[PDB]
């Protein structure tokens, strides 16, 4: 018997990263000899985006390739499996949490719960800021009508004085056209680019060259299918399809950073200007961040359980110190 | 038709990175269904590690696990696919190299002028030198004898003063206790206290918090294939054994990462001291550095081509300034 499975992604056609999923389904098609097969669903094709959730719970949709922590304000573990504010900042520490320090399996139990099975992280990028007008410093996101993707990294800018709105990646560009946001985080250069962010905003708002991304450094998507569709399968079809996810994971993420690298040059040419924060001013965000962070861990046992080990993991390697960490405790 | 191929690492055996090259071998059953097989052995145990090569190439060896510069003196490229010193330093630097810049392509064609498979790459970890007497500035290193893995990383040692000695990671701590070398650098922290060298040299020779390894940051293994057994594969599985490979790779890295964070307290127990060099040290190996990088990379075509692209893309993401290479070329 073969197995065909519909699965909607975060990326909207038109994008890079749509076209690094389709080729995933002839990849998938390859690695199961035709017995398992996923027919890719471009963002909005089938359901919203924030809808996805939801529509894989109940098998309108059979899976979803989403930001994982758009969940985050329903499944609080959500806004640790994928990266927040000035925590672990480089792509080899999230795949060292999730592979060998037990993230995987909190993912697992946290999914299961939902009836969903979550099949491992899908590597991607950092994510950049575009702005209408130069935002320079710390103090100069007060009052910015800011879109970004909910949860902790909203929670943050919140507490920066900006004025935070969720919306798909989808209707930024117009809703910087029109003006009803001011700025907006989405993705990285090249997938901006391909959604024309440089023709309605003429900024890039960077941190430093030591801490470039100050509020999402590793923007994790993942694979998360109706839990009785993933139990259905036969088992070594399972374990192909969780081997080709981890594989595409890095294949994904290369070809992303291959685009980028194309589209920085794009950006200077069409008049953006890049502008770069301070260290000063990521200490100012560092201040605000730490304590949220313990705030989100304490939301339930998952957001806990996982907060914990990645703690833990940023003491063994230098990313946090006792005294910042000063009257915050689990 | 079920195949069996018998595969050598340059893990010895009782250490992390043997168990996990094991644990390999078994994933590879599960997801082949049992159709191709690998037969596990560690360093030594068929021939030599620096054997490897041409076991392999004849048919004694079906495939081997090696960390590919070894290769450095018999094929100029294979310097290019493992970092060098003060070059791209990151996991992510090295995997989209490899697989959305072109990387991989060029090692294939390489290693099959050579009758040899190459597979892909596998992350590992970043490498420590541990001495019998303090090393504490650049100027230290003039006059020790220390081991390493040749190519360019015994060049750039040599260049900075050091006499340098080629051994197997499993001859290092009889060399370190017998008084042979003075120092040696092998991989990370946890297969290096697998193998005991916290006994006989009570110090650890590392770059700066900012440059932690100025050698050797990403120290890549491979599996490369006798190129007649690959061809004998059926499509399906090679295609199978690649993903096994990709998916291996950041298993073993975390798992590696792991061990690490559990080693350096016992490098306090033992004794032994972390000593730090300094900024100023890592430019002045810099210096000497870039010069060699230019050295290797007009050796044959295949080390042109390879150094082109690399240093075409650490130009993109600024890790060398044009000032810097001036009075450089190929
Ligand atoms: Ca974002
Ligand atoms: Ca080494």
């Amino acid at each position: 018997r073969r197995y065909r499975w519909r699965i909607q992604t975060a990326w909207d056609a038109g994008t890079v990263g749509y076209s690094l999923f389709q080729k995933f389904t002839e990849r998938v098609k390859e690695l199961t000899d035709g017995q398992l097969e996923v027919q890719p669903f471009p963002a909005g094709a089938v359901v919203g985006t924030f809808d996805m959730f939801d529509a894989v719970k109940t098998g309108v949709l059979d899976g979803m390739n989403p930001f994982t922590l758009y969940w985050a304000g329903r499944m609080p573990v959500t806004a640790f499996l994928s990266s927040y504010a000035l925590g672990l900042d480089r792509p080899d520490q999230w795949e060292t949490w999730f592979y060998s320090l037990g993230g995987l399996d909190i993912a697992r139990r946290a999914f299961a719960e939902q009836g969903l099975f979550y099949v491992g992280p899908v590597q991607h990028d950092l994510n950049i800021i575009h702005s209408k007008k130069p935002i320079r410093r710390f103090e100069d996101f007060k009052g910015v009508k800011l879109r970004v993707p909910g949860g902790m990294i909203a929670e943050v800018f919140a507490a920066a004085g900006a004025s935070t709105v969720l919306l798909p990646g989808g209707e930024v560009y117009p809703a910087l056209e029109r003006g009803v946001i001011d700025a907006a985080d989405f993705v990285g250069p090249a997938v901006n680019y391909n959604l024309g962010f440089h023709q309605v905003a003429k900024y890039i708002i960077m941190g430093p060259p030591e801490t470039p991304a100050i509020h999402q450094p590793v923007d994790l998507m993942d694979f998360t299918i109706n839990l009785n569709r993933w139990r259905s399968l036969p088992k070594p079809l399972q374990e192909r399809f969780i081997a080709a996810v981890h594989e595409y994971s890095w294949i994904h993420y290369a070809g992303i950073q291959k685009a980028n690298l194309e589209a920085w040059p794009k950006y200077r040419q069409a008049g953006v200007e890049v502008i770069r924060l301070s260290n000063e001013d990521v200490r100012k965000f560092r201040r605000l961040a730490i304590p949220i962070w313990f705030k989100w861990a304490k939301m339930d046992k998952y957001s806990r359980e996982a907060f914990a080990s990645q703690l833990e993991y940023m003491k063994g390697i230098g990313y946090v110190t006792d005294e910042e960490l000063k009257g915050l405790s689990l």
